[PDB]
């Protein structure tokens, strides 16, 4: 099973999401990006895997449910099974990567990304090991009632670039974006 990884899109004052959906106004390429990142594996004859929350789960357009071309794993403690259209449910994320583990799953993952929500995010991200960052950063201020995580510097190293992911500044709809990634090992 391969890297573990966290992939955001986050406004300036650190909001992900506003009532279910994005604090911004649809960023079709932002979101190709996501789906680009997620989806490639380099791995001949495996997936990726997903991780999010619940809530992450039902604020996918429907079109989008499950996420095509990758195994959709749901984070719920309430749920007694993989909700519709979902493949897999864990009680945490501990047992989720387990379970990556386990024979089922053992040599189908490739990647696993965790895309949400906030406690998700932060419990992956103080998860000692090696693990990487894939931020957006949206320059501007949005008004939003979920957060990213606080990143540690001290710990998350900026990489100054990466394969298959543009360095410059981006813009759709008169909003302005940029992709960075972060590298942790502890
Ligand atoms: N990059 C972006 O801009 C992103 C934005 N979003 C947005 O934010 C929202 C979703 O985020 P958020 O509200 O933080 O919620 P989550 O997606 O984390 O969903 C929360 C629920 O999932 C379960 N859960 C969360 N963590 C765990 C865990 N470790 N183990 C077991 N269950 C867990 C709990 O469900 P239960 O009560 O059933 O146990 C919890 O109430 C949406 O608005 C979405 O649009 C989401 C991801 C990325
Ligand atoms: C897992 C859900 C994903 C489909 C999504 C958000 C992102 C999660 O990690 C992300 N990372 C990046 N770089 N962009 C994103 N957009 C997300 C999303 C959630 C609610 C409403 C609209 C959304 O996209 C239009």
């Amino acid at each position: 099973v391969g890297s573990l990884n966290c992939i955001v899109a986050v406004s300036q004052n650190m909001g992900i999401g506003k009532n279910g959906d994005l604090p911004w106004p649809p960023l079709r390429n932002e979101f190709r990006y996501f789906q680009r990142m997620t989806t490639t594996s380099s791995v001949e004859g495996k997936q990726n895997l997903v991780i999010m929350g619940k809530k992450t789960w039902f604020s996918i357009p429907e079109k989008n449910r499950p996420l095509k071309g990758r195994i959709n794993l749901v984070l719920s403690r309430e749920l007694k099974e993989p909700p519709q259209g979902a493949h897999f449910l864990s009680r945490s994320l501990d047992d989720a990567l387990k379970l990556t583990e386990q024979p089922e799953l053992a040599n189908k993952v490739d990647m696993v990304w965790i895309v949400g929500g906030s406690s998700v995010y932060k419990e992956a991200m103080n998860h000692p090991g090696h693990l990487k960052l894939f931020v957006t950063r949206i320059m501007q201020d949005f008004e939003s009632d979920t957060f990213f995580p606080e990143i540690d510097l001290e710990k998350y190293k900026l990489l100054p670039e990466y394969p298959g992911v543009l360095s410059d500044v981006q813009e759709e709809k008169g909003i302005k974006y940029k992709f960075e990634v972060y590298e942790k090992n502890d």
